[PDB]
């Protein structure tokens, strides 16, 4: 019952709104992208506040903000 609507921008392109949860970890967010854009999970990597965040921890702690614009980055 905790659907967090965050904004994820494709590096420089479109800012897409993603349906995540507080029960979901950042690792699971990566895994979602891994299902679509999963081309080597070390070539694509998402970072928000300039940090890679702790994918060990749930997205609730960092992504609680619906304005949290996570940038889908490419290495």
């Amino acid at each position: 019952d905790e659907p967090l609507s965050i904004l994820v921008r494709n590096n420089k392109g479109r800012s897409s709104t993603y349906e995540v949860r507080l029960t979901q970890t950042v690792a699971h967010l990566k895994q979602q992208v891994s299902g679509l854009e999963g081309v080597q999970d070390d070539l694509f990597w998402l970072t928000f506040e300039g940090k890679p965040l702790e994918d060990q921890l749930p997205l609730g702690e960092y992504g609680l903000k619906p304005l949290s614009t996570v940038f889908m980055n490419l290495r």
